[PDB]
């Protein structure tokens, strides 16, 4: 059945902006998951999960009579797809249950684990999401096996279709690096935004880099991938040794016995996959990864036996029954229990990637410290586990239920509690007029607010104007934010705020975060008035000002907008065309294509471009809010050609006279080229549309201003 | 970027049910196109279109000084993608402006035609859709050139993304038959639902079948394709000779001069394509098809010269300047004017496909008759043009504006005007009670109403319960409708109706069409009561009963549901898997995935399966409206396997004992296999979902009952 993707494979795909519509959602339009969750008897869910842990089902018998290890792996894979570069992946949307993640090789037999949870999901229904349940099950597995977690927050609403994520360009599952779609270049440099070493892996290859069983080299990949998931060395060691305190791997026979992954299996498999022809295909005969390693003498109980074994033996390279490289303890007794036969025991074994924790010099120090101080190991693992499973959930205001930890952590980008009365409508109007009487222009006001609010990304719910982090390092020094200009605008706004705040009674004050946004709204109102329209831009107060000490400078780095088509900005030259990067940014901002289109057209004519570039500024009334961008873009009396100096800049000349009328980038002209975007541009570029343009612009502006306002949900 | 389509190319694509969401739509949720159109100054639009006709632009100069021919082609391509098999394609959604149709080879340079219309589209804005505009421009071109049209209706609302249409499986533009994805098998048998001979053509190849210039063979393709677009021999001859009374083809130089189609062109092309390196690239040097034919001595005026030339000369095979086969009049003078140079004249020429009209025996008689009786030709062409351009618009109630013809035509599947008082809520309650006291079962009531209503398709807005066409030929004889049983149910309903009607005052009566639907609603209410719920099903009266004479038995044939997954019915063995056919049917019914899911689960347990088949009937309380389908489907205590005798039937057995619990088809089990569908099934199969199931079912039932109710829109 031949499609548009087949005919025109490099044409821009707008469908990623139109997912998660009300059409695909089986819940009412009014369904509020937070409110369903807040009535969940969470204690009763955990008791059921507790019982499930030791209630073996014959279709996937429990190793050692306890599902704990399997469910921990389940919950770590749900969290483990996360990338700090774009915030995509992680546990927060329950995506492990949809394609492609449900069928990745490294997710093999997690289909069994999810199926085991259906009876409990079915019992509690909409009051607990799959997304929350996966994580909660991992916590309960840990608890049942004697490990006290740091806490748990609910709130991850389920989604109903696959997320659109760039996982890599390889066409072969698990392809070794150096192929025609190599995710590596230079000195083993992993391309952004990826955070895994091969297509269909979580982080690294457990045999070692491209299957080469060198723990030292494996450690480099571990450190790189984990850094790309926002985890440092201490956290990494704690997670890997923590996880591999429990359970086992499965490689009881050759991998060629394993059939089709879930998305490729027959209909009769009812959503399960990796059906195995090896002996019983399950339990004692299970094959998952191809490795056959059991790390500890008590795989169903928390202990410090991972590090006792790691350091207490010397290790020899060997092969599993499926031919995978793995390691066995030299001269050891048979001390490790068998998963099904009480009369058999086995020698201690390890993965190459476990040995990384001893043979990398920086990890070795952390590992020794954790070996000598198992209470520090426990505490670090608890904290890292919470971070792992919550890193993509967003501000603490989204956190639900009775196990939310009270400690505020730096990676949460925390925002102080508001401790005073808020400005009211009359105050907002007074502040807007003061902003406009200061002499700040429409362009300055719009640009600064855009810069502050457009750091949000819906992928992990980080960023936005709350916190006023634009005044702090590193945001205040980002090139896209024009640091010298930004500093002068911030200083003027701070004087207005100090004057407003000094005049108040009863403790009422306004935050800089709120005033930045409100100043932007005044800019947009003034632009509308300059075009002859009377509109009020909505504004919701309640943002607070975060401190530098509450702002991790390194974790903020990934929010830098190295491409921002809405300001016609690109920091350098990329492999990816700028229009694709625009659509990527729009998706992170949660915008539809009509939203993206309105917002861009408006921003152009308001002067929001970085460096005051005239590219795409298709108006003779700059700083008035009109649909001139569209009217001019769609004017057939202009002919467009790439410049001689730069193929990515275009000159628009009068077709009759040859006179230069405009310049534009790829991001500008895509709205006149792409057949779906041009259809949208046409709507806003019609003679009846100026009022619609203004109203839709103001709505989308307000939307962007409020993206991080989970205090108002 | 590797996608789910790349990994699992045969997996079912649900995104077709979630297109055209409010997300991709730039108009408000409340935008009503009918109301915008009803305030259009239609007269003013036509005047501007009249002016456009002779206002030549230098970037695509007008042949003979008049764009009429180009615009007629543009309108006839807009209409000409239509397929009677599924109702997809046609002019009614303005899809010519989107991929792929904007870039089909046979639509070359229609991008120029559409761009010529932008200023008028821009001036009238949302009050005239592109879809309406394309057709209206065709009409105006005809009128400008002396041809009186039969009429015009507005109301085709614009769409905002590509429609999901199976156009064929070929991976090469214009691929000749017999390839690895041949749309032909057997004795030149074109696969349903296709209605074109090669990928990227409208109907046939103008050079002849697979490029072989045999007019008699070409005629067979013409007859087959046009029948597949709902046109008979008289209509076909009138359209082809009518259209080719105007304008000319373009093949001034080799086709290798012509560059990328619009979707492949550079961004600076601003949505246009097929840029040509031959001489000026345009006007006198234009290359569109590669053929160079001008049919008449007055290409910009209606005449009877097509048939004078066809019959008045003998024809010789020659080649255009691009190498294409075409025909030239033997021994003729140079009587045909040049499009740009007053000092040149040309011999009459014809396409192979024009000669079909003379050399096919059945067409020849029609052609002679039109030659001898030019008034009959004019009238038939006017009618056929109206049909061509309105065949996919639906019932007359959707027709807008002041040029709607008053004559009622058979292909509009007309329904008589209601001329009596309608039943009220008290009458509805009394009729429902009588239906239930008659002894008709839930299963009969539900099945008959489903059968009546589910012939609707949103592609061309044909079908539905209005008209009570289920009681007429051919619907009453379709195997899916179970003729024996249907006749028994209809006879009982007719007695109820006769008794109700005979008791009324003041002319009040109920139609059979209304009573069928109402009786279905009573069945659903009864089913709900059998499950312990108190449910009133909404009902809107106002359907009327069509006669057999108003119901064309051949055009109804395409509405036969040879696959209806909602009744677990498949008429024979098809190359397309049954779950794909289910999704196809859901798309035609305008159902989202959640709607399809709820609806099918409900229908299964209410006894709507054809032949009383137990496949998918996963309940022990048949004819009670419960979510049993889902709860039993998702039961992991059951293992499923295909049967020995039939790979498309599955047996579900107890995993512990091996006892047979259920059987199901592919359509049943796909809800437990496909990861997105299973996610939906889980919602309805949860412990908290019984009430939600019942209420969502009733909503979707009502939706289906009302699909064709454009009298209420
Ligand atoms: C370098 C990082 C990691 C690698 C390469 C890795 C690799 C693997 C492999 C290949 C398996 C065996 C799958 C099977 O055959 O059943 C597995 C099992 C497991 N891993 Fe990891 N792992 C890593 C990090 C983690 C982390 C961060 C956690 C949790 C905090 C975790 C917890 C587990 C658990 C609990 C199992 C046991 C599954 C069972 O009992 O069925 N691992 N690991
Ligand atoms: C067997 C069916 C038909 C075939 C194979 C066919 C083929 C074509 C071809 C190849 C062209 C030349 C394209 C170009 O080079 O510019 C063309 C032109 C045209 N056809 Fe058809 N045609 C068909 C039916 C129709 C019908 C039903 C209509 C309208 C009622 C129509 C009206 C036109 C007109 C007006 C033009 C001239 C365009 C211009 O002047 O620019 N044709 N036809
Ligand atoms: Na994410
Ligand atoms: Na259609």
């Amino acid at each position: 059945g031949t499609s548009n993707r087949d005919w025109w494979p490099n044409q821009l795909d707008l469908s990623i902006l139109h997912r998660h519509s009300s059409l695909s959602d089986p819940m009412g339009k009014d369904f509020n998951y937070a409110q369903a969750f807040e009535k969940l008897d969470l204690a009763a869910v955990k008791r059921d999960l507790h019982a499930l842990m030791t209630t073996s089902q014959d279709w996937w018998p429990a190793d050692f009579g306890h599902y704990g290890g399997l469910f921990i792996r389940m919950a770590w894979h749900s969290a483990g797809t996360y990338r700090t570069a774009d915030g995509r992946g992680g546990a927060g949307e329950g995506q492990q249950r949809f394609a492609p993640l449900n069928s990745w090789p490294e997710n093999a037999n997690l289909d069994k684990a999810r199926r085991l949870l259906w009876p409990i999901k079915q019992k509690y229904g909409r009051a607990i999401s799959w997304a929350d349940l996966l994580i909660l099950t991992g916590n309960v597995a840990l608890e049942s096996m004697g490990f006290k977690t740091f806490g748990f927050a609910g709130g991850r609403a389920d989604t109903w279709e696959p997320e659109d994520v760039y996982w890599g360009s390889e066409k072969i599952w698990l392809e070794l690096s150096g192929g025609p779609n190599s995710r590596y270049s230079g000195d083993r440099q992993l391309e952004n935004p990826l955070a895994a070493v091969q297509m269909g892996l979580i982080y690294v290859n457990p045999e070692g880099p491209d299957g080469n069983p060198d723990p030292v080299a494996a450690a480099r990949d571990i450190r790189d991938t984990f850094a790309r998931m926002a985890m440092n060395d201490e956290e990494t060691v704690a997670l890997i040794a923590g996880g591999h305190t429990f359970g086992k791997t499965h490689g009881a026979g050759p991998a060629s016995n394993v059939g089709a992954e879930p998305e490729a299996a027959g209909i009769e498999a009812q959503g399960l996959g990796w059906k195995s022809a090896y002996r019983t295909g399950k339990g004692a005969d299970a094959i998952t990864s191809g490795l056959e390693v059991t790390w500890t003498t008590t795989p169903t109980q928390w202990s410090h036996n991972f590090f006792e074994n790691l350091f207490g033996y010397e290790w020899e390279l060997t092969k599993s029954p499926a031919g995978a490289h793995q390691w066995v303890a030299k001269g050891a007794d048979a001390v490790i229990p068998d998963a099904f036969d009480p009369s058999k025991k086995h020698r201690p074994t390890m993965l190459t990637t476990d040995l990384s924790l001893r043979f990398d010099p920086a990890y070795e120090k952390i590992s020794r410290r954790f070996h000598e101080n198992p209470e520090q190991f426990a505490d670090a693992f608890a904290r890292a586990w919470f971070k792992l499973t919550h890193r993509d959930m967003g501000p603490r205001a989204r956190y639900l239920g009775p196990e939310v930890p009270a400690e505020v952590l730096l990676w949460q980008d925390p925002i102080p509690a508001v401790d005073h009365p808020l400005i009211d409508a009359a105050d907002a109007a007074e502040l807007k007029a003061k902003v406009l009487a200061s002499g700040l222009t429409v362009s300055q006001l719009v640009s600064t607010a855009w810069a502050a609010a457009s750091t949000f990304r819906g992928s992990d719910k980080r960023g936005g104007a709350n916190g006023a982090r634009i005044r702090l390092a590193p945001q205040k020094d980002w090139e896209a934010n024009q640091p010298e200009q930004l500093a002068a605008v911030l200083e003027t706004l701070e004087a207005i705020r100090t004057a407003f705040n000094g005049a108040q009674r009863g403790g009422k004050q306004v935050s800089l975060a709120d005033l930045i946004v409100l100043a932007g709204c005044a800019g947009v109102e003034q632009a509308a008035k300059n075009a002859g329209h009377a509109v009020t831009v909505p504004f919701a107060p309640g943002r607070a000002d975060a401190s530098q000490e509450q702002t991790d400078v390194e974790s903020m780095a990934v929010l830098e907008p190295v491409a921002d088509g809405f300001r016609n900005y690109l920091k350098g030259k990329y492999r990816v065309p700028a229009e694709v990067l625009l659509v990527d940014k729009a998706q992170l901002l949660t915008l539809s294509a009509p939203e993206m289109t309105v917002l861009l057209g408006g921003l152009r004519v308001l002067g929001a471009n970085v460096g005051q570039s005239r590219h795409g500024v298709f108006t003779a009334r700059e700083q008035a809010l009109t649909n001139d961008f569209f009217v001019n873009l769609l004017d057939m009396g202009t002919e467009w050609k790439p410049t001689a100096a730069d193929a990515d800049v275009f000159e628009g000349r009068d077709r009759a006279t040859g006179e230069l009328k405009w310049t534009g980038t790829r991001v500008d002209l895509v709205f006149g080229s792409h057949s779906q975007l041009r259809a949208l541009a046409e709507v806003y570029g019609s003679a009846d549309a100026q009022e619609k343009f203004v109203r839709d612009f103001v709505a989308v502006w307000n939307k962007v201003m409020n993206l991080d306002r989970f205090d108002l949900a």
